[PDB]
């Protein structure tokens, strides 16, 4: 029977804004060519969401989640379907509770409309996938470590210094105050509660963290914790740790790129044969370390998926 290979590629350069980046769209275009030529993906099975001014499908929070949900629509049980999601753009960290002095923080990505997609949103996404399928997520963004909440850390801070790179770099992380101020410019509300702005602007399209009552979220987290005891289909390759940022390398000359995304491309160009998920992250860490980048890519997946081939390459 046919095995499906679906991909959603998101790149946010935020052009002509206060948080402009330059290498995110190039990351998407390079990753599209890689999966088309090496990993058996087909053009009709790849959705690209980039925010260049002439783009007809912008990487908004609703458009990203709808494209990911279209992938969940086609994944079948016992099929071994291969789902891929690449994100290059800004990341951020938000309070875990509705307080100005939270004890812990949640990781999130920043779509072009700032409709934040947090780690609990990606945890619900991978829990919608049947057993035997794989969802490989490469997030070249700041604070990308832990973007799939409760996904087991395989490579990370719990599992001689090189000179800093001479490349011209820019951080792919936005401070929480900058994200809050961006949303306040649209609502006009005077509050530090970022959930109030997101519910106000996007309603049902807001993240799970902001639209669900505390009782419904706890119950939802308990059902996911129960299912994760038997099914674990999520694979996250982050560009940095939860407390780090990811580097945007270059200037606005058309050749900028993400440091982590480029490190992945370098490893693939030098190793044409099939390689495990954990070996790809380890060799990507080696490339960034020798090149003078201080971000540490991480891997989050089950023990079995750590030994599985990246994108199930034959």
């Amino acid at each position: 029977m046919v095995k499906k290979r679906l991909a959603v590629l998101v790149g946010c350069n935020y052009p002509n804004t206060r948080n402009e980046l330059h290498g995110c769209i190039n990351d998407v275009l390079a990753m599209k060519e890689t999966i088309l030529s090496r990993f058996g993906f087909k053009q009709d099975d790849i959705e690209v969401l980039t925010d260049e001014p002439e783009s007809k499908v912008k990487p908004t929070g609703a458009n990203i989640k709808a494209a990911l949900r279209r992938m969940v629509d086609k994944a079948q049980a016992g099929s071994g379907d291969i789902l891929f999601f690449h994100y290059s753009g800004h990341g951020t960290r938000i309070p875990s509770v509705k307080s100005a002095h939270p004890f812990k923080q949640d990781e999130a990505i920043v779509p072009c409309d700032f409709n934040l997609i947090t780690d609990v949103d990606f945890r619900e996404l991978v829990n919608q996938l049947p057993k035997g399928t794989s969802f490989t997520m490469i997030s070249d963004s700041g604070h990308s470590g832990g973007l799939i909440d409760k996904e087991k850390e395989q490579i990370g801070p719990s599992s001689p210094a090189i000179e800093t790179t001479n490349k011209t770099i820019t951080s792919r992380a936005l401070p929480f105050k900058a994200v809050l101020d961006h949303l306040s410019s649209l609502t006009g509300i005077t509050t530090s509660d970022i959930g109030t702005h997101l519910l106000e602007l996007f309603g049902r399209d807001a993240g799970l963290k902001f639209r669900l009552p505390a009782m419904d979220l706890m119950d939802l987290l308990e059902t996911m914790t129960a299912r994760e005891k038997h099914v674990d289909s999520g694979i996250l390759m982050s560009g940095c740790q939860a407390d780090e940022t990811s580097a945007d390398v270059g200037v606005g000359n058309g050749k900028a790129y993400g440091a982590f995304s480029n490190a992945i491309q370098r490893v693939l160009n030098e190793n044409e044969g099939a390689m495990k998920n954990k070996q790809l992250v380890m060799m990507a860490r080696d490339v960034l370390e020798r090149l003078g980048f201080h971000q540490h890519p991480c891997l989050y997946c089950s023990d079995q998926n750590a030994d599985a081939t990246f994108l199930s390459q034959p």
